[PDB]
């Protein structure tokens, strides 16, 4: 029941997912891994804080059969909570690449202009991230089953306090199809309200359009009673997730300016312009 404008847009954004999102990671290489006065204190308190919300075990299987696994230390007062951070940074990196490349492709995306461009890719790239992440989430064992690659969490309910896990588990719960988190992507991606964006109108009008699609897209495919409301949820997910957004960049900035850890995309992506 969807119009053929509506089935068009579904088409070029599930193209756009297949040939972007290397759901297998098998071209995520070269990656690091963990080795083998009061101003300036305030900050540590709060970095420690942050690093220790969810901390990750992470798994390697290797293509002969092996096994690597890192169990990260626990806090202890020094450096070592940084250990991880290197690798979450080719990580976010390369997922970054893989989100900047679905945009690229999407044709109403191309013909904004390139500063408008920039400007919806700086604000809504982690959240697109967050977004492909969870259809690789695996909340019965708490992993993130990147291809060779898991990050499993170390009872569970003081865990759900972290927003952006709650987040993972709630929307996982939800059983989405692969249409509806694309559909998802494009309505992050053109919020029209994203700082240094210029064509708000041009940009709001694509994003009515994309969330009309879904709400469509859900009405001809879901008639059961479990999915009722289920257009109303997921919009209310990606207010929570934008706002998960603001959240982890101020993370980020704080860990950013006390141990950096930035690549140069991750700086590209967050404003860091490179000098002190
Ligand atoms: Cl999102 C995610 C996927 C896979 C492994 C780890 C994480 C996580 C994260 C958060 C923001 C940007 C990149 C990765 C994360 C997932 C859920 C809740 C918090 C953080 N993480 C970073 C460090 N430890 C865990
Ligand atoms: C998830 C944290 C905030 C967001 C941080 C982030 C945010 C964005 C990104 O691209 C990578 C990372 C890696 C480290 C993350 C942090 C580790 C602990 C903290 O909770």
């Amino acid at each position: 029941g969807l119009t053929e404008e509506q089935r068009m847009m579904i088409r070029e954004l599930m193209d756009a997912q297949m040939k972007t999102f290397d759901t297998t990671f098998s071209h995520f290489k070269n990656f690091r891994l963990p080795g083998v006065s009061r101003e300036e204190a305030a900050k540590w308190s709060q970095v420690r804080k942050d690093l220790c919300s969810l901390k990750v075990s992470l798994q390697l299987r290797g293509e002969d059969g092996s096994v690597w696994n890192y169990k990260p230390p626990a806090d202890s007062g020094g450096k070592e909570i940084f250990s991880l951070l290197p690798h979450m940074a080719d990580m976010s990196t390369y997922m970054f690449k893989g989100i900047i490349s679905f945009a690229k492709v999407i044709s109403y995306f191309r013909d904004l202009p390139i500063e408008d461009q920039i400007s919806l890719l700086k604000g809504a790239a982690f959240e697109l991230c967050q977004l492909r992440f969870n259809t690789v989430f695996n909340a019965e064992t708490g992993t993130w089953e990147c291809g060779r690659l898991s990050y499993c969490l170390e009872g569970f309910q003081q865990l759900l306090l972290e927003p952006m896990l709650k987040f993972h588990y709630m929307l996982k719960k939800l059983q989405l199809h692969e249409e509806e988190y694309v559909l998802m992507q494009a309505i992050s991606l053109f919020s029209p309200d994203r700082p240094g964006v210029l064509q708000h109108r041009v940009v709001d009008q694509l994003q009515e359009q994309f969330a009309i699609t879904l709400k469509s897209y859900i009405e001809c495919n879901r008639p059961q009673p479990a999915h009722r409301f289920l257009f109303l949820k997921i919009m209310a997910m990606l207010t929570e997730l934008r706002s998960i957004n603001a959240q982890h960049t101020q993370r980020l900035l704080r860990i950013q300016d006390i141990h950096p850890f930035a690549t140069p995309l991750m700086q590209e992506l967050f404003g860091i312009t490179g000098s002190l």
